[PDB]
């Protein structure tokens, strides 16, 4: 008999039973329908071949269940879409990431010398949730100081996209948008007057067919990159770390072999999913995958079931750094594909090679089962992670 689950109630997603849902679905009604009648693609194909016809499975309605579209390039179809990303990818080249590489290696060095002559530290709060706050934070201009400011107002609007709020924290969600909104529009005069090389300043610069980003698409432009780019990033790094160090013989590999790392971070983020689905709004009549659906409904793309399906990954609950092929669906696929992956996988390589260096023998204080997972029907990890080591002095 089917699950009984609503697919956009948090809760489901801090189960660690959703995955044995996605199995059910997947051998029985790949394009499911939950308790509420909510459509979901369970299967790998089924995902794959909706992010494949984006003129059937449009992005202009929003890509969450029960939330208006906003005006940022991931709520758009082409060839609007098309060129909103291709004015913002002036910010993402594959040169202006890499050179990247030394500032977020020095963060990641100093957030390691905070903990490492303590022997034991929260992972996520002291390493995977600072480390992608501070990249984006020094991209957008943030004093050090007030990274903390930008990461609550982050944590409000992931959360307003993760449920259905109350009016309180409908509220709370319109404060933080509208101190953000303040700050950026402040940068926006400062860097439309004297340049810098700071995202801002590329943004202002980035002309295509002839337009540039008017200040309303600056603002809410950067707002989805401070948002996709930083929770997210963060249960990658967790809950990647946390699978390799339940796997010690997947720790002790990447600890011998540095050029595994870039498969590591594949199945990391395989494995991981932050972003558990995203929505597509239903422009006519369809059958698809033997579900019948209605123009104007919305259907979830389950990124983390597409990335269990074992019609593409051999023993998808074995978590294995060496996986290849590793075609997850993590970063999604098509038109919308992330943006900002070659950022999120140079954090996630960083991070990790320093991590696996510099606390060599590190472990987990406690296992899974009780490990929470954050409440939240759209990006998720771990709430917290506890993990002693060796103490070693700080590099400086
Ligand atoms: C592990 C970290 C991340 C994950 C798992 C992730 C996941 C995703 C997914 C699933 C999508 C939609 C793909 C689809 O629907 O097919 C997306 C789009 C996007 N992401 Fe990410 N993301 C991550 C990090 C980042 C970072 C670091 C940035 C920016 C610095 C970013 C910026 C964006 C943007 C701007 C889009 C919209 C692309 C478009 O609509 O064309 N993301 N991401
Ligand atoms: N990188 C994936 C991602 N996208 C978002 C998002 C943030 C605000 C509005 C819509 C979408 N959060 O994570
Ligand atoms: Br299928
Ligand atoms: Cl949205
Ligand atoms: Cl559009
Ligand atoms: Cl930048
Ligand atoms: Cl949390």
């Amino acid at each position: 008999e089917a699950p009984d689950v609503d697919l956009a109630d948090g809760n489901f997603y801090a189960s660690r039973e959703a995955r044995a849902a996605y199995r059910w679905m997947r051998a029985n009604q790949p394009v499911f329908r939950d308790r509420n009648g909510l459509a979901a693609a369970s299967t790998y194909q089924a995902v794959i071949d909706a992010e494949r016809q984006p003129e059937l499975f449009s992005n202009a309605g929003g890509i969450r269940p029960d939330q208006p579209a906003l005006p940022m390039m991931i709520d758009m179809d082409d060839p609007a879409h098309l060129l909103r990303r291709k004015l913002v990818n002036a910010g993402f080249t594959r040169k202006r990431v890499k050179d990247k590489e030394a500032s977020i290696a020095a963060l990641c060095d100093t957030l390691i010398d905070a903990v490492c002559e303590r022997g034991e530290c929260d992972f996520v709060r002291d390493l995977a949730a600072p480390l992608p706050m501070a990249v984006i934070g020094d991209m957008l201009g943030v004093r050090p100081e007030q990274r903390d400011m930008f990461l609550r107002w982050s944590d409000d609007l992931v959360t307003f996209l993760s449920s259905h709020v109350s009016q309180e924290d409908f509220q709370i969600t319109m404060d933080a948008f509208a101190a953000y909104n303040d700050f950026t529009r402040a940068t926006i005069a400062a860097r439309r007057a004297d340049p810098t090389d700071d995202l801002v300043s590329v943004l202002v610069s980035s002309e295509v067919d002839g337009e540039r980003l008017s200040d309303d698409e600056l603002v809410m432009e950067t707002l989805l990159i401070l948002i996709g780019g930083d929770e997210t990033t963060r249960h990658t790094l967790s809950g990647g770390t946390e699978q390799l160090l339940r796997n010690r013989d997947q720790w002790d590999l990447l600890q011998r072999d540095p050029s595994l790392l870039p498969g590591a971070i594949e199945e990391m983020l395989r494995w991981t999913a932050p972003v558990k689905n995203m929505c597509r709004v239903l422009t006519a009549d369809t059958e698809f995958h033997g579900t019948a659906l209605c123009a104007g409904e919305k259907m979830m793309l389950l990124f983390e079931s597409a990335n269990f399906d074992e019609a593409v990954f051999c023993e998808p609950e074995k978590f294995d750094v060496q996986r290849n092929p590793n075609s997850h669906l993590a970063f999604g696929f098509g038109t919308h594909f992330c943006l900002g992956n070659q950022l999120a996988r140079l954090e996630l390589s960083l991070m990790t090679e320093r991590v696996l260096r510099r606390l060599p023998d590190l472990r987990l204080v406690a296992d899974d089962s009780v490990l929470p997972l954050r409440p939240a029907n759209f990006v998720s990890g771990l709430e917290s992670m506890p993990v002693v080591f060796t103490p070693s002095p700080p590099l400086g």
